[PDB]
Formats: structure tokens, C-alpha cells, sequence
């Protein structure tokens, strides 16, 4: 599988583990451990993606200047979307760390449920953008 895909898969599986909100997850969410590891996984996926596009660019079919330039900007938007989705997840995980502190020891069972449901929507979005971005790259 492409390198960029294997890197995204690592970000994906790590995130599917955090969605469980098991005991260790929670322990790691009240540090910055989780958001640091995610961020690292994210940055590796984007690096590989940028290198894969650059290589693919060595073996195109040549088309109208107008056509290529468009395809390239549409690919660059989709790459952006991926990155921002990854950030939006890392973001929500910060917010939760804070909310927990703001509770002052009280039960976080409610915060957990709401986090779980929102994380799931953010992951749904990430997956959709990854799929779209994959479909664009194979046209390339």
C-alpha cells in the first residue's frame, strides 16, 4: 500500500484506539501524550503525501495547462482538508483535557460520552476526506 496510506493507517488506528476511551487512553488524554503522538503521526502522513505527489508528478499524461493546474489545486485542497481534520481532532482532545480540569475532580462520565459521540463524527469526516483524496490521487 502507498507509504502515505500506511502512515495514515497508523494515525487512523491510533485514533480508533483513543475513541475507546479505555483506562489508559484516559490516563494519556490528561497529559499531552495523546495529542503529541497524534500530531507526530499526522505530520508523517502529510510528509509522505507531499513526497508521493511530487513523485507522481514525474509520470503524468500531459494535458491542457488549464487542466493540470486545476487538478493540482484540487489535489492540494484535498490534502489541506486531511490536515485540518487531523488538527480538529487534536483540538477536541485538548478541549476535553481542559473541561476535565474545570470539573475539579467531579465525575467525567458525561464529558466522556459527549467526547465519544463528537470524536466519532470527526472521524467520519476524516475518513471521507481520506477516501476522496485517494480517489483524486488515482486519477493523477
Amino acid at each position: 500500500g502507498q507509504r502515505w496510506e500506511l502512515a495514515l493507517g497508523r494515525f487512523w488506528d491510533y485514533l480508533r484506539w483513543v475513541q475507546t476511551l479505555s483506562e489508559q487512553v484516559q490516563e494519556e488524554l490528561l497529559s499531552s501524550q495523546v495529542t503529541q503522538e497524534l500530531r507526530a503521526l499526522m505530520d508523517e502522513t502529510m510528509k509522505e503525501l507531499k513526497a508521493y505527489k511530487s513523485e507522481l508528478e514525474e509520470q503524468l499524461t500531459p494535458v491542457a495547462e488549464e487542466t493540470r493546474a486545476r487538478l493540482s489545486k484540487e489535489l492540494q485542497a484535498a490534502q489541506a482538508r486531511l490536515g485540518a481534520d487531523m488538527e480538529d481532532v487534536c483540538g477536541r482532545l485538548v478541549q476535553y483535557r481542559g473541561e476535565v480540569q474545570a470539573m475539579l475532580g467531579q465525575s467525567t462520565e458525561e464529558l466522556r460520552v459527549r467526547l465519544a459521540s463528537h470524536l466519532r463524527k470527526l472521524r467520519q469526516r476524516l475518513l471521507r476526506d481520506a477516501d476522496d483524496l485517494q480517489k483524486r490521487l488515482a486519477v493523477y
